[PDB]
RNA sequence: GAGAGUUUGAUCCUGGCUCAGGACGAACGCUGGCGGCGUGCCUAAUACAUGCAAGUCGAACGCUUCUU
């Protein structure tokens, strides 16, 4: 668990989807907002908020995202190793990149990575474009990412021996 | 190793279609200052006026026309 407090979190509105519930009189229109809130230092989360008005949906989503913050391993400006994250339709593949290459990624993955604070990475989305699913798939891949120190500790060998 | 639009009242998935890039012996439209380097019948191996694109050797040979 990562406490939102003590972290200077900033948010970005990934998607604002106007959803409809059909009611006897007609259409009941609501706004569903997907938000990604991150620390630019390795912590990031995503939250969903539904409300009659766009600002309120965004605010609800922001609070949810803070609750869901997670930490991403990072070696320099890029991730430790290649990782594929799959959630539902979403399917993302993210690879380390050389320094200065930038963030090669599309749409929602861009927000997740920027907010997380990763500056250089290569990513490809092999699944659907559904923003919620791709964001979920992104965080799944990041949770798969492993630290050299943790791996070295787990396997019982020095990190130098591992590499 | 970037995506985006579009099926629905709304949603996820599947799925096609379309677009954002680059390329060219290009052509067309509008427009048009210069220079360097390059390229220019992709079609009818269709038909071709005209001129030229294969001559040279007198130290292999015998002739023949003029200059004093
Ligand atoms: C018989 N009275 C109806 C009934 O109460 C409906 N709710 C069950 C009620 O529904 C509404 O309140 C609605 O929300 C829909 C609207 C077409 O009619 C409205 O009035 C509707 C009332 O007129
Ligand atoms: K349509
Ligand atoms: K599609
Ligand atoms: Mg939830
Ligand atoms: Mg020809």
């Amino acid at each position: 668990y990562i406490d939102p407090k003590h972290l200077e979190l900033e948010d970005r509105v990934v998607a604002i989807n106007r959803v409809t519930k059909v009611v006897k009189g007609g259409r009941r229109l609501r706004f569903a907002a997907l938000v990604v809130v991150g620390d630019k230092n390795g912590h990031v989360g995503f939250g969903t908020g539904k409300a009659q008005e766009v600002p309120e949906a965004i605010r609800k989503a922001i609070e949810d995202a803070k609750k869901n913050l997670v930490e991403v391993p990072m070696v320099g400006s890029t991730i430790p190793h290649e990782v594929i994250g799959v959630f539902g339709g979403g399917r993302i593949l993210m690879k380390p990149a050389v320094e200065g290459s930038g963030v090669a990624a599309g749409g929602p993955v861009r927000a997740v990575l920027e907010l997380a604070g990763v500056a250089d990475i290569t990513s490809k989305s092999l699944g659907s474009n559904t923003p919620i699913n791709v964001v979920r798939a992104t965080v799944e891949g990041l949770k798969q990412l492993k630290r050299a120190e943790e791996v070295a500790a787990l396997r019982g060998k020095s990190v130098e021996e591992i590499i």
